[PDB]
């Protein structure tokens, strides 16, 4: 019956999500990837980028799938994240079943292939 | 490109997850609904209690099965909270495919009976 805690979480937009000073937010009105990315710098954000499965285990419990800032640009490249930071190593095993240069987020750091066009939910994230 | 919001969530435990002013915290570490029960207190909580669908929509994109507070006492009574507090018409749906006294979340508002001696992952609560 320990040392209870209680402390804040670092500033993130109004009733978002806030998880270990990153924050959150889940769209359920579906929306292409381009109008998708818009929303989230709409609201100065992006789509959500894996960086870690220390400070995104709360990623695993997502369902369904969902936008993420996962992009190809065919500069002959690999996957990137929208702002052109690049995908670490041993985070995302990514599944292909259709053609596309965007991924939607899966449960379990998975990456999808799916069309850029087709409408899908997505969440956004700001970092502190 | 509207007015940026920036506020921080009321005090949580560390690390928990920080939602409209509720935390919330998901353990993996499978065990009964008495062991899980304990937890949640141990770190001065109890196990997820649904009250609204407004200030808990986040719920809805839990994945698998979870530990909640809805227990029934055969007291020739209905369905509570552990802390005698009434569950409330129009938020779960209830199902029943399993003989027992406790119930696990569902995503999407819903409760499955399940033994209670049964292990299984569980999320605990702290309100503000």
């Amino acid at each position: 019956q320990i040392p209870l805690t209680e402390s804040y979480c670092g500033p993130c937009p109004k009733n978002w999500i806030c998880y270990k000073n990153n924050c959150y937010q889940f769209f359920d009105e579906s929306k292409n990837w381009y109008e998708s990315q818009a929303s989230c710098m709409s609201q100065n954000a992006s789509l959500l980028k894996v960086y870690s499965k220390e400070d995104q285990d709360l990623l695993k419990l997502v369902k369904s799938y969902h936008w993420m800032g996962l992009v190809h640009i065919p500069t002959n490249g690999s996957w990137q994240w929208e702002d052109g930071s690049i995908l670490s190593p041993n985070l995302l095993t990514i599944i292909e079943m259709q053609k596309g240069d965007c991924a939607l987020y899966a449960s379990s750091f998975k990456g999808y292939i799916e069309n850029c066009s087709t409408p899908n939910t997505y969440i956004c994230m700001q970092r502190t």
